[PDB]
């Protein structure tokens, strides 16, 4: 099984890792992000990734 904890797109701190939501929420006060953890973009919800 193993743990699970993906780098912050802006600061690359560990982020608190959703898996059941596909969200990831940075540790870092100053930063504060909320990304995608299938394409590490600004979390798009619902909707599918991009292509690039
Ligand atoms: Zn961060
Ligand atoms: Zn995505």
């Amino acid at each position: 099984t193993d743990e699970a904890l993906k780098p912050c797109p802006r600061c690359q701190s560990p982020a608190k890792y959703q898996p059941h939501k596909k969200r990831g929420l940075c540790s870092r006060l100053a930063c504060g992000f909320d990304f995608c953890v299938l394409c590490l973009c600004a979390y798009h919800g619902s909707e599918d990734c991009r292509r690039g």
